[PDB]
C-alpha cells in the first residue's frame, strides 16, 4: 500500500518498542513491591501501543468511513490502544497520591466513557453526529482533567514532597498533551478534514510517545515509586 504516514507509524512503532524494553529491563531488577508494581503499569502501557502501532504499520486497524461525501479513513486501531492504555495511566497517577478505589472507579469509568463515544463518533456517518460523540467524548475528558486537578493534586499534599513534585509534573504533562487529542481530532481525518492523515499521524505520534514513554520515564527515575 505504501501510504504517507507509515513513516510516523513505523518511528512511534520504534519508540514504544524501545522504551517497552528500557523499562522491562529496569523493573525486572527492581526488588521493592510497589515500585514493581508502578514498572508492571508504565511497561504495560508502551507495550499495548507498540502492538497496536505495529499492526497499523502492517495495515490492521484502518476502516473507509463515508461521511461528507468521501471515504475516510478513520484508524481505529488507535481506540483499541487506548482503551486500555489510558486508564492504566490513570492508574498510576491515582497509586502515586494514594486516591481511593471510588475516585479511580470514577476515572476509568469516565475513561471509558471518553474513548467509546470517541470511537462510536469516529465511525459515525452522519458528518454532524461525529461531532456529537465528540463533544461527548471530549466532555469526558474534561471531568477526568479536572478530577486530576483539583481531586488528586489536593490528596497528592498528604504525601511527602518527592511524592507531591513528582505527580504534579506527571499531571502536568497529561493536562497538557491529554487537552491536545480532541483538537487533534477535531481537525484531523475523524473531523473537518483539514490537517491530512500524515500529518495527523505525526502529531499523534509526538503524543502518544510523549504520553507514553515520556510520562514513564519521568515516573520510573523518580524515587516516589518506593513502598
Ligand atoms: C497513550 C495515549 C494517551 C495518553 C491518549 C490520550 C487520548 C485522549 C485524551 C483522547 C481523547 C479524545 C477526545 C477528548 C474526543 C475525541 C476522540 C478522542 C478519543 C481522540
Amino acid at each position: 500500500t505504501g501510504r504517507p504516514e507509515w513513516i510516523w507509524l513505523a518511528l512511534g512503532t520504534a519508540l514504544m518498542g524501545l522504551g517497552t524494553l528500557y523499562f522491562l529491563v529496569k523493573g525486572m531488577g527492581v526488588s521493592d513491591p510497589d515500585a514493581k508494581k508502578f514498572y508492571a503499569i508504565a511497561t504495560l502501557v508502551p507495550a499495548i501501543a507498540f502492538t497496536m502501532y505495529l499492526s497499523m504499520l502492517l495495515g490492521y486497524g484502518l476502516t473507509m468511513v463515508p461521511f461528507g461525501g468521501e471515504q475516510n479513513p478513520i484508524y481505529w486501531a488507535r481506540y483499541a490502544d487506548w482503551l486500555f492504555t489510558t486508564p492504566l495511566l490513570l492508574l498510576d497517577l491515582a497509586l502515586l497520591v494514594d486516591a481511593d478505589q471510588g475516585t479511580i472507579l470514577a476515572l476509568v469509568g469516565a475513561d471509558g466513557i471518553m474513548i467509546g463515544t470517541g470511537l462510536v463518533g469516529a465511525l459515525t456517518k452522519v458528518y454532524s453526529y461525529r461531532f456529537v460523540w465528540w463533544a461527548i467524548s471530549t466532555a469526558a475528558m474534561l471531568y477526568i482533567l479536572y478530577v486530576l486537578f483539583f481531586g488528586f493534586t489536593s490528596k497528592a499534599e498528604s504525601m511527602r514532597p518527592e511524592v507531591a513534585s513528582t505527580f504534579k509534573v506527571l499531571r502536568n504533562v497529561t493536562v497538557v498533551l491529554w487537552s491536545a487529542y480532541p483538537v487533534v481530532w477535531l481537525i484531523g481525518s475523524e473531523g473537518a478534514g483539514i490537517v491530512p492523515l500524515n500529518i495527523e499521524t505525526l502529531l499523534f505520534m509526538v503524543l502518544d510517545v510523549s504520553a507514553k514513554v515520556g510520562f514513564g520515564l519521568i515516573l520510573l527515575r523518580s524515587r516516589a515509586i518506593f513502598g
